[PDB]
């Protein structure tokens, strides 16, 4: 198999800036942001999007798992009583464990929390989930890269690769 | 300078954990997916004893919640989505960890979760959580024994005890 | 498909770990810092009646090690540096994860490690770990009962049974 | 009361990151095992820029440990016969990143290394070995690339330094 080339870095770059100035602006006042990444793939996007972000913030993560219950591997450090948090995802696609991580973190009463995604699968999509920012609306293709694997392999590909098979 | 007095004997636990476990069998009979999850540490004791008083086929399993807002500092290991749930607590006392612990485990569509504790101190309440099943109502005293620690000392005592200054 | 025999009764059971907790409260005599670590989620049966018939002051933790690496899912919550540390385990047989577990704890520098086990299996033993207390030495028979599963079933057995598949 | 000034530029900060890939893909050049294992939440920003520098098909993992060092939530993989690069944004007393070695030398990789963005020498209370360093600094007040004051300046893109203003 062999990977291409599907966003460039420089795309993608440049798609983190223009959400990096979106959510700058819609938080504009508020000293109570936290982006919360959900680990594994999400670290990458985390990392540059924070970047982008001209508001002090704090950073937390959490660790969910998948057999069907939603479960928590690794809970956040940290409190977001009274906080406005972010929840930050590498690629939505059937949006299970997603809605389920939102639900969990909703009863601890932040002061609202919203989804920004690097990628989006609309039609993976089995439970609705509002999702405020979104990088790229994307084909079910095997992509890789920002922080996205295939058999844990290839998260560190500075660009959104698609595996194809070769010869 | 500090000792432990009998407040409910070994034997007086065993009755009410005997009484308990007939009217939890009774409860629960027909149900082919009975859990009880104890809360972890304080639990242990009692959930080993009750759950052998349960004459029921069941499965067990543990959280451990963590002490402003209440996470998840280790989950179920298994499923419960239609499942018939016993929550297991040691003592309830403000009711706000437990309160989260069971809208948490809610999220996942359990058939039923209802709640048994040993101790319950009324008067100490902060949240309303409704509790099917007492071992025993006290009032707000430092107790220890049959699974609660001071200071961690003293969960293995066989009864519940009180601590009490001396000279 | 399959009933459970009584193997080892109820009473055989609680005689033995009185035994064993007798032994073991004279070996920590003088001890300030007696610390049992039971693995989740075997161990908790065991444990509740073992640390009842210790008598001496304790506390009582727990970890949660994988089901090839052993990892840690749950860490102890306290420390264990210059204290005597008690491993409480259900079943011994092969004693891979146990050697990891007590080579992850050393790492402390405890005061001193031993290992107590409810079952032993010395036939399926593939590393040499030393067992200093152990409650009974069986056949490589499928057991359950006092805390040991078959498909998350029957740990709420009081005797230690054996799982017979029928016709 | 405080300021944060710039004590290491965005760019200072990127032309070393690219020249630590580029050792450390030299390094482990041939082998198609390398992991990287950040400790979080600290690690997150340099291992995100450090991984995409190195030029070697690898594994990106995550640890956080907690007097005893605990491990609060472990590696979800397996590191058995593997190269492991520990990936630290800054290394000051070295006790947690000494004990977190320790404990993943157990499970018998093929080797396991340290890289670090920040080091403060001067500050090291326990000898661990650093193989590679992005920056010796002296023991200031520094924040920025996943290092935290209260909580807050993990998402500077340069390494500042909190000029407290009380």
């Amino acid at each position: 198999h062999t990977v291409e080339v599907m966003i460039s870095e420089q795309e993608v770059a440049q798609r983190i800036r223009e959400l990096g100035q979106q959510i700058t602006e819609h938080y504009q006042g508020s000293s109570d942001l936290v982006l919360v990444g959900l680990l594994r793939g999400s670290f990458v996007f985390m990392a540059d999007l924070a970047r982008q972000i001209h508001l002090t913030h704090q950073v937390d993560f959490m660790t969910a798992s998948s057999s069907r219950d939603v479960r928590i591997l690794k809970d956040l450090d940290d409190d977001i009583k009274g906080k406005d948090v972010l929840l930050v995802e590498d690629i939505i696609d059937t949006g299970n464990t997603l809605n389920k991580v939102k639900e969990i973190l909703a009863l601890r009463e932040p002061k609202s929390i919203r989804i920004c995604t690097l990628l989006d699968k609309p039609t993976r999509r089995e439970v609705d989930v509002e999702v405020n920012w979104v990088g790229f609306e994307i084909p079910d293709e095997f992509v890789v890269g920002v922080g996205i694997d295939y058999a844990q392999k290839y998260r560190h590909l500075p660009y959104i690769g698609k595996v194809v098979p070769l010869a």
